């Protein structure tokens, strides 16, 4: 097999000419040349065999990637593992090679008001899809926006997604981890378990702050300064909105804080279009009941150049209950993985 890095990565004979460009979860990912379609692509490396976990999060994966089929998601082009489950350790999934990342190009790159425009339009024309399908990402970041030499964009890493379901979102104080930190909802750490669509809203919300200033809204240090920061801009919540906080351990919290004054977005960001900052309020809501929706971001007037309803699809099979993987051992993991990406295999 190829090496790459002293590792195996083991792609051949049709994948060929490798180079190192970044990192999955639970392996690397490179770039090769795919010698029947006669184009470069992506490839990332998956070890999860060993892990219930990590056969969780790649079954999942699969399972979505396999069904959606949208322009702002990239997709699974190929599945490449051993013929037998006795002989598979690792799985390789190919995809459309793109030219950058969004955490890599902020580093380095201002963004015209144009292309923070058509960015996130693209972002929320794919969550539309997504969220029709029953579908959360949970972990919507800068590094998961994939983007071409022209710059199409495109959703990545559907392994921490889940089925919304709303009505068992209530949880307690502090003890949620859903989504990056710098993403991550205020109601995560207050009363929400990240079940429902708003969740990604508010992750979609701080990219666009991020994309206005090339640097992070939010930039808690740990856990526990993630709140400090969101409501050190967005200020005290209204009687209104803590009302809608049964949960006595969370509210009291809140109570007990001084008050603190909303910092006005065209201080934060004196050179952004107004109305951006304006949909930026309404995806930053403290209140996730009062929050925008996605098809309600998407014909708000700053992206009026691109709106249009009839070419922004929505799934024809939605999910109805999340896969049942919990305490299903990996062994009947690795099997359910090695069923799901027989399609692929040369035969069949
Ligand atoms: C194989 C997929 C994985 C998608 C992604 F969600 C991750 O795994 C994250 O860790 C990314 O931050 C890694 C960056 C990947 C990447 C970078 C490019 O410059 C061009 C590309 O085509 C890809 C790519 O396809 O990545």
């Amino acid at each position: 097999p190829e090496m790459v890095r002293g590792q195996v990565f083991d792609v051949g004979p049709r994948y060929t000419n490798l180079s190192y460009i970044g990192e999955g979860a639970y392996g690397m990912v490179c770039s090769a040349y795919d010698n029947l379609n006669k184009v470069r692509v992506a490839i990332k490396k998956i070890s999860p065999f060993e892990h219930q976990t990590y056969c969780q999060r790649t079954l999942r994966e699969i399972k979505i990637l396999l069904r959606f089929r949208h322009e702002n998601i990239i997709g699974i082009n190929d599945i490449i593992r051993a013929p037998t489950i006795e002989q598979m350790k690792d799985v390789y999934i190919v995809q459309d090679l793109m030219e950058t990342d969004l955490y890599k190009l902020l580093k380095t790159q201002h963004l015209s008001n144009d292309h923070i425009c058509y960015f996130l339009y693209q972002i929320l024309r794919g969550l539309k899809y997504i969220h029709s399908a029953n579908v959360l990402h949970r972990d919507l970041k800068p590094s998961n926006l994939l983007l071409n030499t022209t710059c199409d964009l495109k959703i990545c890493d559907f392994g921490l997604a889940r089925v919304a379901d709303p009505d068992h979102d209530h949880t307690g104080f502090l003890t949620e981890y859903v989504a990056t930190r710098w993403y991550r909802a205020p109601e995560i750490m207050l009363n929400s378990k990240g079940y429902t669509k708003s969740i990604d809203i508010w992750s979609v919300g701080c990219i666009l702050a991020e994309m206005l200033s090339n640097r992070p809204i939010f930039p808690g240090k740990h856990y526990l300064d993630q709140l400090n920061h969101i409501l050190g801009i967005l200020g005290s919540p209204s009687q209104e909105d803590l009302n809608c906080i049964i949960n006595l351990k969370a509210r009291n919290y809140l109570l007990s804080l001084p008050h603190k004054n909303k910092v006005p977005w065209n201080r934060l960001f004196p050179n952004a279009d107004s109305k951006a900052l304006d949909l930026l309020d309404k995806m930053l809501t403290f209140n996730p009941h009062k929050r925008i929706e996605v098809e309600q971001a998407l014909a708000h007037p700053y992206l009026e150049q691109y709106y249009d309803p009839s070419d922004e699809p929505i799934a024809e099979a939605p999910f109805k209950f999340d896969m049942e993987l919990d305490d299903l051992p990996k062994e009947k993991l690795k099997e359910l993985i090695f069923e799901e990406t027989a399609r692929f295999q040369p035969g069949y």
